[PDB]
């Protein structure tokens, strides 16, 4: 889905969280719903981050300075399919709120089933493939970055235009590499987060805690793929 359409709906989810509607709510309640929101506003921003990556960046390096495909997948390994696994996880998180309705007000009673679906069977080994690749390549591409920089007078020129631009915050390039690899991590601080908010709800209690255990194998996974891309580097 498209972007301005995705950061309405984040900006229209973060109205409510400001509104008089929840904060006289229960405490357990504005709690759980506050941290439903950071999942969700986080990951709009990583979204926002991938695509800056893409349209700008990358993009701008094929159509400008004549970098190949394949120049450009040594920069930015998976990102089209990194952009299409967070936009379709940000979607399904929406598609939740759309169903939360009360009575604009919503409340999300139910969020576990949505996260499981994410991290297991498919979903799970397309996460793991993806960023075990931008974290193995990680070090090597902002380095890459880096020389490419102090080097190449053109490719100089090429970011300091777009550093200047308001379309990237000031998103460099290191920063957006650096910020995409974190994300894998903050899934379980999140759900967890989650999970101990939710009082009185077996279904999702058990979802949540599903969850948690599954993100916690992808990391793994992903980290067993960085340290033998490390060991193979060298």
């Amino acid at each position: 889905e498209n972007l301005y359409f995705q950061s309405m709906e984040a900006e229209s989810w973060s109205r409510i969280i400001d509104s008089k509607f929840l904060k006289q709510q229960k405490k357990d309640v504005v709690k759980r719903q506050e941290v439903i929101y950071e999942l969700m506003q986080t990951e709009f921003h990583h979204v926002r981050t991938l695509k800056i990556m893409s349209g700008v960046y990358s993009q701008g390096m094929m159509a400008d300075l004549l970098f190949e495909q394949q120049m450009v997948e040594k920069l930015f390994p998976c990102l089209d399919e990194l952009i299409s696994i967070h936009s379709q996880f940000f979607q399904r998180i929406l598609e939740r709120k759309k169903e939360s309705l009360v009575d604009k007000n919503f409340l999300i009673k139910r969020i576990g089933d949505v996260l499981v679906n994410q991290f297991s069977g498919e979903n799970a080994e397309r996460l793991k493939k993806t960023y075990g690749k931008f974290c193995g390549q990680h070090n090597q591409s902002v380095n890459y970055f880096k020389d490419l920089y102090a080097k190449d007078k053109r490719f100089q020129a090429f970011v300091k235009k777009k550093m200047s631009s308001s379309v990237v915050r000031r998103l460099g390039i290191p920063e957006c590499i650096l910020l995409v690899t974190q994300r894998i991590t903050k899934y379980p601080v999140l759900f967890q987060r989650i999970l101990q908010c939710t009082k009185d709800n077996e279904v999702e209690q058990e979802d949540l805690a599903q969850s948690l255990s599954l993100v916690k194998d992808v990391i793994g996974a992903v980290d067993s793929k960085v340290a033998s891309y490390e060991k193979k580097v060298r």
